[PDB]
């Protein structure tokens, strides 16, 4: 229930531990306009520093933020981490997404295609990818070991900025362009549409295994809940947030 915020407008990560009210700052060092964030159940920490072309992460209780080996990026927007350590990476301004496997020395692009400014990623236990492919108002998934991505039947999205998923395989989204966030369960083909309020340019969104739901709402410096069957959005006592970018939480 430690939910962590890639606080873009002032170069920082915090967080705001299970069980407390008052927010920590991470010790990375050097970032630009971070762009998202993942972690594991160990409390280790990614990010994508978007404005260095960069990944980083932070092991849990450290002063030593390590550069992944990635290559290439542009504009990283997003990532994704799952249990066996392997991180995934939309490279936004390269239109691709790419990976490295835990201890692997070089990245994989993944076979997807036609994708256009991808925005957020989201993998489950399966080693299953969604992507919130941005510039084509549409989310697309490849399976674990697969080559052909689909396309969920979301409909009616304006510049979804980023995408959860939990082990039930329900799949939550914000709709940017439409300040709302939408989801499908696994065996749905028709979204529902989360009853948030007021939100503006929301930019990510985190689940918890108990069906919490944690929304970036950017234009409002707001991180936002709504908890499992909820009608009645809270509002996080983060303090200082600008332009949040992203969020993650562990279980
Ligand atoms: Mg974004």
């Amino acid at each position: 229930g430690t939910v962590w915020v890639t606080d873009h407008g002032n170069n920082r990560v915090v967080k705001l531990a299970a069980g407390s009210n008052t927010q920590t700052v991470l010790p990375f060092t050097g970032l630009n306009t971070p762009s998202g964030v993942a972690v594991d159940s160990a409390g280790t920490v990614w990010v994508t520093d978007h404005g260095n072309n960069r990944v980083v992460k932070l092991a849990a209780g450290s002063n030593t933020q390590t550069v992944l080996p990635f290559t290439g990026l542009n504009t990283p927007s997003g990532v994704a981490v799952d249990s066996a350590g392997t991180v995934w990476v939309t490279d936004h301004g390269n239109n691709r997404v790419v990976k490295l496997a835990a201890g692997s020395n070089t990245q994989t692009v993944l076979p997807f295609t036609g994708l256009n400014t991808p925005s957020g990623v989201a993998v489950d236990s399966a080693g299953t990818v969604w992507v919130t492919d941005h510039g084509n108002n549409r989310v697309v998934k490849l399976a674990a070991g697969s080559n052909t991505q689909t396309v969920l039947p979301f409909t009616g999205l304006n510049t979804p900025s980023g995408v959860a998923v939990d082990s039930a395989g329900t799949v939550w989204v914000t709709d940017h362009g439409n300040n709302r966030v939408v989801k499908l369960a696994a065996g749905s083909n028709t979204q529902t549409v989360l009853p948030f309020t007021g939100l503006n340019t929301p930019s990510g969104v985190a689940v918890d295994s108990a069906g919490t739901v944690w929304v970036t709402d950017h234009g409002n410096n707001r991180v936002v809940k709504l908890a499992a069957g909820s009608n009645t959005q809270t509002v996080l006592p983060f303090t200082g947030l600008n332009t949040p970018s992203g969020v993650a939480v562990d279980s």
